[PDB]
């Protein structure tokens, strides 16, 4: 019940007891089991006080007061409002630990040694979509910092009755745009090009070229998105070159500062925040092997390898295995002379290590998702590869939805 994890590169083993904590559900079963399924699977007032209460409880244990006359007093505070509005609103304090926690939770992401070092935007006085366009702005601003990134996330309106819901509809805040061509092919970031012929739809007036930045498509209230394009100083973008291969340039590829997910959903105390977007910084892989290498994405192993002349003859030549490695030393050193906040594979999964150790300390568990805790390169040459994980769903947390354009009641 109360279960072993081991690391097979250092014999470390850790007990598990946080997991009793767990709520939500996984999709395996005692049976089958799904950890390499991608994305597996209105809220009445009845099932909203448990929820509440039991984030309400473990916020007060947290601050030390647990079951003090503050507890109290705020329990049945929020059960009225709970009666009265068949909602509630949670305090500052509240909002700003349930936001770390939703990271600190995720456990899909590495770089949770950070946790803790999160600036909460409380942007639930929001009421248009130019509002939301500003809040938005002084969020990559800050975040951006020179170069100098710093977390961040934006909390805007909670759901009520959900036909008025705040969304970003593009799922980065910054992301390059996607064209299709006459003849078949793609031009631009491919993952976008659906999104791409939305904006244009509304209008976008599209640059046609490569690493075009995509406009903000931001719904308020319910109310069908509107198109504003953050101001261009604002996106920092940083040029790729190599330290040895001086044809690196002439690729021509850059790549922005700003990883800001902007499409997912924020769970506090059984409240819902489906406009919630959040910054970091980089770890260099998704740049160097995802964004640049994925067969779907932009798909350079092509080019690169060329470049350097490789046995592209024959598949057990491994001139794509090489080739990323190259692409990835690049990444980095550009993002690094410039003094822009990036992370690399070894540096990451280290202390994603040194975190679990903290959690298993002062926490008894560290949920963890073995599948996209692992670099996708050099994979066992990290120690998150030898460490065991047990994943599973703790609350407040970051929840997957669907497009908006799929669901949007629409005129
Ligand atoms: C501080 C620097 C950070 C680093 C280095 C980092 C690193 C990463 C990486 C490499 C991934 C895999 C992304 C992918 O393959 O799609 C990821 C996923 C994720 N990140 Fe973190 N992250 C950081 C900050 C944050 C913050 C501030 C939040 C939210 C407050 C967050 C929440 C998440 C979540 C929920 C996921 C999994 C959900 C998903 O991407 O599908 N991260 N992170
Ligand atoms: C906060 C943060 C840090 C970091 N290092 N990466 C990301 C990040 C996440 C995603 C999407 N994750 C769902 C894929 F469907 C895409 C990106 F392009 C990112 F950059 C986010
Ligand atoms: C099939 C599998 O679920 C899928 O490729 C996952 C694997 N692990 C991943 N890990 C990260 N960090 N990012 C991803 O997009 C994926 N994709
Ligand atoms: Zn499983």
């Amino acid at each position: 019940r109360f279960l072993k994890v081991k690391n097979w590169e250092t014999d470390v083993v850790l007990t598990d007891t946080l997991h009793l904590k767990s709520t939500l559900e996984t999709g395996c079963t005692e049976h089958i089991c799904m950890g390499s399924i991608m994305l597996p699977s209105v809220a009445t007032k009845d099932q909203l006080f448990p929820l509440a209460k039991e984030f309400l409880d473990q916020y007060y244990s947290s601050i030390k007061r647990f079951g003090s006359k503050a507890h109290m007093d705020r329990l049945e505070e929020v059960n009225k409002e709970i009666e009265s509005t068949s909602t509630y609103q949670l305090k500052d304090t509240e909002l700003i630990y349930g936001a770390k926690h939703a990271w600190r939770n995720a456990s899909r992401c590495v770089g949770r040694i950070q946790w803790s070092k999160l600036q909460v935007f409380d942007a639930r006085d929001c009421t248009t979509a130019h509002g939301m366009f500003n809040y938005i702005c002084n969020h990559v601003k800050y975040a951006t910092n020179k170069g100098n990134l710093r977390s961040a996330i934006t909390i805007f309106p909670q759901r009520t009755d959900g036909k008025h819901d705040f969304r970003v509809w593009n799922s980065q805040l910054i992301r390059y745009a996607g064209y299709k061509q006459p003849d078949g092919s793609t031009l631009g970031d491919p993952a976008n090009v659906q999104f791409t012929e939305i904006c244009i739809q509304q209008g976008w007036k599209a640059p046609r070229g490569r690493f075009d930045v995509l406009p903000l498509l931001l719904q308020a209230n319910g109310n069908d998105p509107e198109l504003f394009q953050i101001p261009p100083e604002l996106v920092l973008e940083v040029p790729i070159r190599h330290p040895k291969f001086d044809w690196f340039k002439d690729l021509g590829l850059k790549w922005y500062g700003l990883p800001a997910v902007s499409n997912m959903l924020l769970e506090i105390g059984g409240l819902e925040f489906s406009a919630c977007p959040f910054s970091g910084w980089y770890m260099g892989t998704e740049i160097g092997v995802r964004d640049y290498c994925d067969n779907s994405r932009y798909n350079i192993l092509e080019e690169v390898a060329k470049k350097m002349d490789l046995d592209m003859r024959k598949t057990s030549s491994l001139w794509k295995d090489q080739a990323l490695v190259e692409i990835n030393i690049a990444v980095l050193y550009s993002f690094q002379s410039d003094k822009v906040t990036i992370v690399d594979h070894h540096s990451a999964t280290e202390s994603f290590i040194k975190h679990m150790e903290n959690e298993y300390r002062c926490r008894g568990g560290c949920p963890a998702d073995w599948v996209w805790i692992v670099p996708p390169m050099s994979g066992s040459i990290t120690p998150v590869f030898h460490q065991e994980m047990l994943n599973y769903r703790l609350t407040p947390s970051f929840e997957y939805q669907p497009d908006p354009w799929n669901t949007h009641v629409w005129k």
